[PDB]
């Protein structure tokens, strides 16, 4: 179709801007999921990007962790409004933190990401990350305002572990991946995924990478303007805040089932996508968030989903609630600065795709 050529062109043009490669899973109303790729999964071996290449989806992990927690609220063992002192009695301010505050980025919890070395071989535990956050981060008052929190989801992950007697991956696998037949999806803290299948991730030496968000000391020298950042950071360091590996195809399966009421009951789905307040994420299109989903605005269209940034893999997932269109776009190019083209520019082909869908629909 014409939409097919228009979408493929949008991807080609984005790769031609300097992006190494891009993989898209798009699902439209009345149609099967269609996959598109452009550019490379491996820059130096010139291996074409396929719809089978795996990516680190970074904080899109957070939508699955929120889902995991909402499922436990349904099981009846967790209450969104109960104080987390039940699980973390000695966590400062825990009494002023209901369970939901872990999911909505208004907890005021000290964060770890800006302090955590991206280049290491260090294995992390959940508690260790929490300790590291209170050591190096700044705590604000619960409900102070919106400030993106990774710590919140590490704590959510620990509630899941406590309430299920097992790693959070087992709960996510048994309750989300298996039922949906998501065969190309792993939780990197607790599970081994096959690296040979993973698209390589590239960090760009770029002029607009002025204020890097990560400690990337020890990168060594760039080859051909890039670093192969794929195995820089051990996923245990992101834990429940961003440790998942998946394909666009697998992600779009999840989005469809979530929004089609096939995972969470109506009330918990509503908590996730509809019980919203204003939200900000630097460089992004984010305008609001619920309890596990960001609302991201693209002109006259909006995605309910998430963004992901982990060295070299830059992802956008979401459902457009108006048209029923679901998507996951992941490029294997990135940088450190939130406002760098290689990070914030991922929003450009997403914007263009949504206006191409909209144009074929008029
Ligand atoms: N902050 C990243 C996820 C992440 C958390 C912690 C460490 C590394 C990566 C994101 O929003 O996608
Ligand atoms: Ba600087
Ligand atoms: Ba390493
Ligand atoms: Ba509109
Ligand atoms: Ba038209």
């Amino acid at each position: 179709s014409d939409l097919n050529n228009a979408i493929q062109g949008i991807l080609d043009d984005h790769v031609a801007r300097g992006v190494v490669g891009v993989s898209l899973a798009l699902c439209l109303p009345g149609e099967e999921t269609s996959l598109y790729q452009s550019g490379y999964a491996d820059k130096f071996n010139k291996m074409p990007m396929t719809g089978d290449h795996l990516f680190r989806i970074a904080s899109c992990t957070k939508s699955f962790i929120a889902t995991g927690l909402h499922l436990l609220v349904q099981d009846g063992t967790v209450d969104l409004d109960e104080p987390i002192t039940r699980w973390f009695p000695d966590l400062p301010k825990a009494a002023q933190m209901p369970v939901r505050i872990l999911l909505n980025h208004r907890s005021g919890l000290p964060d770890f990401e800006t302090s955590m070395p991206m280049i290491s071989d260090k294995s992390w535990t959940a508690q260790e990350i929490v300790d590291f956050s209170f050591r190096h981060g700044v705590q604000k008052e619960p409900w102070h305002g919106m400030e993106y929190s990774n710590t919140g989801y590490v704590l959510a992950g620990m509630i899941i572990a406590h309430e299920t007697g097992k790693p959070y991956s087992d709960h996510l696998r048994s309750r989300i991946f298996a039922p949906l037949g998501m065969k190309d999806t792993w939780v990197g803290t607790h599970e081994t995924f096959p690296i040979e299948r993973e698209a390589r991730g590239y960090m760009h030496a770029a002029a607009d990478d002025e204020n890097p968000q990560w400690d990337v000391s020890g990168a060594g020298d760039p080859v051909d303007g890039v670093w192969d950042s794929t195995e820089w950071f051990p996923l245990s360091g992101a834990n429940a805040a961003g440790d998942m590996v998946s394909t666009p195809r697998d992600i779009v399966k999840f989005l469809n089932a979530l929004f089609d009421g096939r995972i969470l009951d109506q009330k918990r789905l509503w908590e996730m996508k509809d019980n919203i307040k204003p939200a900000f994420f630097p460089g992004s299109n984010t305008v609001a968030n619920g309890h596990g989903l960001l609302l991201m605005r693209y002109g006259s269209s909006e995605l309910k989903g998430h963004l992901g940034q982990i060295p070299g893999h830059t992802s956008i997932m979401g459902r457009d609630e108006e048209t029923g269109a679901a998507l996951m776009l992941i490029q294997n190019s990135g940088a450190g600065d939130f406002e760098s083209f290689y990070l914030k520019g991922v929003n450009e082909p997403v914007d263009r795709v949504l206006e191409a869908i909209k144009n074929s629909r008029s």
